[PDB]
C-alpha cells in the first residue's frame, strides 16, 4: 500500500551577512592555488614561478548613498593578509614544508604583506568590482635556504575592510 | 607465518528504485546552495542577491513507451516544495536564524512555493532532461522584517511526480 | 633513496556512441549562449535583440550507405527541442527570472518551438555537414508582460534524429 | 588558583604497513557508490544505470628495484572481488535486498569477478599510479529476476597482489 | 530494449538589462588587451609601445525618444575607470608585478583616468554607435621606476553612464 | 486510556569556557590521521608518506580589545605538544607498535616537538582564524630502526596558548 | 560588542618540485579528452575519429646549463605512457567499457605506447616549449571486436625524463 514518491530530494542553504556595503561570492570568499611542479634547479638558480591570479570578485557593492553618508569613506577598501612569515622579510609566506621555497603574492606596485597588517586602500566603483592579485613561487630568502625535492603546502588568510 | 596481502581494500554500493519512468542522480537528489557574505546595506535596500542554479538533472528517462501506454500522461513532471514559509507569501523561505532575510526559488517565468503544493507540469523529452532553477536572497517581506549581521541558514524539501 | 619520476602526468578520456550515420562534436552537443547587456526602454519598444549563431555542426556522417540501405531515409535530419514556453505561442522560451522577456530561436524561414516536437527534416551530405540557427532576446508576448532591469537565464534541450 | 590551559586538544594516528612496493591511500582502501535513484520501468526494459568510478590510486610506487631483484615480477597487480554473485555468472554481484537487480564492476575491456578469483595483470608505472574501474546497475540475470520498488545495499571486498 | 536519441544537447542561455538607451554587446562589455613582448631597453629610453584598440561597440541605441523625453540628456554617454593608479599621474595604470612600467589609456585629445572619476560626455547618434580607445605601454613616471625583465599583468573596470 | 505521545525525543548539550580571547570549535580540539597502508620497501628506503591536513581552525576571536589592553600580547599563539619521542630527536613521534617507524608533524618552515615545549608564536587575526601542519610516516630515526609489516597506532596532546 | 571583519576570505597553495631542468604546469599535469558523441558505423566501417590535442607545455626550461654539465644528456625529453593495452597492438588503449572500441594517442610519425615503455627523445629549446600529441578514437582490432551502443571512458598515466 503505502504510496512513494516518485523522486524525493532536498536542497539546502548557507551564507552570511555584514555591514559591509558590498557582497562577497563564495567563490572569492575561499580559494586555492596549484603551482604544478616546478624545477629545482630553477629555484636554486634563483628562479621564479609564474604568476597566478588571485583577484577577488565584489558584487553589489552600491556605494553611493556609502561613500555619501560615511564622508571620508569615500569607497576604497584594503587587504589585512595574516599567516606564518619568512624573517625580515614579512612580504614572503613561509610555506608549510621541508623545503627552502617561499610564496609570494603582489599587488600593483607593491608586494602583499602576511603579518596581519592592511595593505594599500583601493578604490572601486559602483556595482561591480575586482581586486587584482598575483602569486609566485621562488627560493625562499631565508638564511641557509635551499630547495627540498618534495610538496609544496601552504594557507594563508586576509580581511576585507571598507573605506 | 600467517600470510598477509599486500593490499586489501572493501567497496560499499547503496542506491533506490521507483516506479518513475525517469531516474535521478544522487548528485541532484540532494545539494547545498552557498550566497557567501551578503551586504547588509544592500539588503536593507530592498536589494536582491545573484541567482544560483539549482538545476535538477533527469537522466534515461525513455518516456516513449510511457507516455503511450499512460494516455493523457504525455511526458510532464512537477515539483512540490515544502518548508517554512513567510506569512502571505509562500513563495517566501522562512531562513533559520535571527535575520530578517529570505530565500526565493524560481522556475521559469513562476516562483516555486514552499507549502507542498505542486508545480507546473514541464514538458521532457527521451532519453535525458534537466530543468532550470533560480535561488536568490532577500530582505524578508515579513512585517517589520529587519537585516541581522549574522548567519543564514535553510533546509527545503521537494518530491517529484510524472505526468 | 626512493626515485622519483622527473614530471608525473595523467589523461582521462570520455565518450558515447549511437546509432547515428553522422557523428556529433562534443563542441556543438552542448553550448552557450550570452546576450550581454540589453536596452528595457529598447526591449519595451518591442524591439528584438541581434541574432546569435547556435549552429549545430555534424562531423564524419557519410551517408552513403546509409541512405540506401535505408530507403525513405534519404539523408534528412530534425531537432526536437525542449522547454518551458510561453502560453499560446510555443516558440517563445519562457526564461527564468522576474524579467516579461524571452527567447526565440529560429531556423530558416521557419522558427525554433520548445515543446518537444520534432522541426522540418533537413537534407545533409556526406562527410561533414553543418545546420544554422539563430537566437535572440525580445519582451515576451505573455498577457502583462513587461521588462525588469535584472539578469537572463534560460535552459533549451534537444535531440537529434535522422532520416 | 589551579591553572587552566587556554586550549587543549588531542590528535591519534593510525595506519598499516605490508610488503607490497607501493603504498595505498586510505581514501582508496575503502569507499561507497550511490547510485541515486533509478527507474523500475527503464531496469525492467533490460536498462542499465551510467558507470560510476571505482578507481583505485596507488602512491609511492617507486617499482624500479622491486621490478629488477623480483625479475618476473614486472611491475604488474591484479584484484581478487569478493561477494555474493548470481549464479552462472559471477560477474553479477547479488545485492542484499528484495529487487531483482545486480550490480556490474568493469575493468578494460573485462568485466570483474566476485567470486575471489584474481583478474587481470595491470602494468604500472614508477611513482604513482591509478587503475580505472566502473560499476553500473542493471536488472539481474537470474531466472525470473523482476525489479522490486525498494533500496539496494550490497558490499564487495578485494585483495592486491603485485607481480 | 530502452531507446535511445540518435543525439542530445542542450543550450544554456544568459544576459541583463539596463535601463540603457542602449544595449551593450557581451564583446565589448568585457575584453583584453595583449602587449606582446617589448623590449626593456626601448621602455628604459622613455619608449612607448604601439596603440591598441579598447574600441566599445554600442548597439540598438535608438535614442530619439530617449534625447527626446529626457530633455538635457540629449544623447551624450561617458565612462568612469577604476584601478590602480601611479601617485600624481592618475591616467597611469600601476601594473601589477615587479616591473617599473605602466599602462595609459587614450581617448581623442584626452587621456583616461582609473580613478572612479567619469570622462568626458561622448556624442551618439540614432541605432548603432562605437566608442574609439587606444592603449599604450611605458616605463612608470613613478619616482625611481625601473624596467624589469618580467611579466606584465593589470585590470582595469569601467562604469557607463548616459546623458 | 494512557495518552501516549507521538513522537518522544532528547537532545543533551555539552562543552567548556576558558579565558582565551578566542574560541575552539570540538571538529578541531579532537581528531584523528590515518595514513592508509603504506609500503615497508619505501619505509625502508627512508622513504616518506604524503602530508596530511592537521590544521585546526580557530572561531571568534575578535583579538581587537584582547591584544590592545593585554599589551605585548599582540594577537599570537603557540602549541606545547606532548608524546613519546625518539631519543635525541625529539620532533620524531614514537609511535606504539612491533614497527620501526615514527611520525613527524611539521609547521611551516619548522618541525613540531613532542615533548612538551611551545613552539614559535603565530600571528593571527580578528573573528577567524587557522594553522596549518603537515604529519608525514617514516621509518624512526632510531638506531637499527627497521619497519615491521604491522599496524601503526600513535596518539600526541597539545596546549594551546594565546600572546 | 564583538568585533566582525566586513570580510573575511583565506586562499591556500599547494605544489611540488623535482630535479628537472624544466617546471611542469598543472594544466598539462592533469588533463581529460571528450570524444563526443560518435557514429557506430562510422566506427564499425573502420572509420577514425577526428585528432584531439593532448599537448604538453613545459615552462622555464633554461637548459643551458644543464644541457652543459650533463654532457651526453643535450636536452632532449621522452614519456612512458601506461595504461590497459589491447594484445598484440600496445599501441591501442582498451578502453573500459562494453564496447569494442579503442584510443589511439600519435607522436610525429610514430604511435604512443601504453605499455609504461619510453617513447622517442624529443629535442627542446630554452625557455619554454611544448610536446604535440594526437588522440582518435576507433573500433579496436581486437579479434571479433564490435562497437557497443554505449559509453567511453578510460584513463592513461605517464612519466616524464630528461635527457
Amino acid at each position: 500500500a503505502p504510496t512513494i514518491p516518485q523522486g524525493q530530494g532536498k536542497v539546502t542553504f548557507n551564507g552570511t551577512v555584514v555591514d559591509a556595503p558590498c557582497s562577497i561570492s563564495q567563490k572569492s570568499a575561499d580559494q586555492s592555488i596549484d603551482f604544478g611542479q616546478l624545477s629545482k634547479s630553477f629555484l636554486e638558480a634563483g628562479g621564479v614561478s609564474k604568476p597566478m591570479d588571485l583577484d577577488i570578485e565584489l558584487v553589489n557593492c552600491d556605494i553611493t548613498a556609502f561613500k555619501g553618508g560615511n564622508g571620508a569613506k569615500k569607497g576604497t577598501v584594503k587587504l589585512a593578509f595574516t599567516g606564518p612569515i619568512v624573517n625580515g622579510h614579512s612580504d614572503e609566506l613561509d610555506t608549510n614544508g621541508g623545503t627552502g621555497t617561499a610564496i609570494v603574492v603582489q599587488g600593483a606596485g607593491k608586494n602583499v604583506v602576511f603579518d596581519g597588517s592592511e595593505g594599500d586602500a583601493n578604490t572601486l566603483k559602483d556595482g561591480e568590482n575586482v581586486l587584482h592579485y598575483t602569486a609566485v613561487v621562488k627560493k625562499s630568502s631565508a638564511v641557509g635556504a635551499a630547495v627540498t625535492e618534495g610538496a609544496f603546502s601552504a594557507v594563508a588568510n586576509f580581511n576585507l575592510t571598507y573605506q
